[PDB]
């Protein structure tokens, strides 16, 4: 799984 | 699963 | 599953 | 499943 | 199922 | 362009 | 562009 | 450019 | 550019 | 670029 993200 | 995203 | 999304 | 969008 | 949309 | 959201 | 969401 | 995502 | 996102 | 955020 991924949890997050980019500004 | 993918949470999150991409300002 | 995706949850999320973009700016 | 899909959740969320695109601004 | 897809929930949501574009702005 | 193209927007498409797909169950 | 492209905008695609995908359960 | 591309958006995408994906469950 | 391109923006993924993948579960 | 190239953001990509995988599971």
């Amino acid at each position: 799984g991924f949890n997050g993200g980019f500004g």
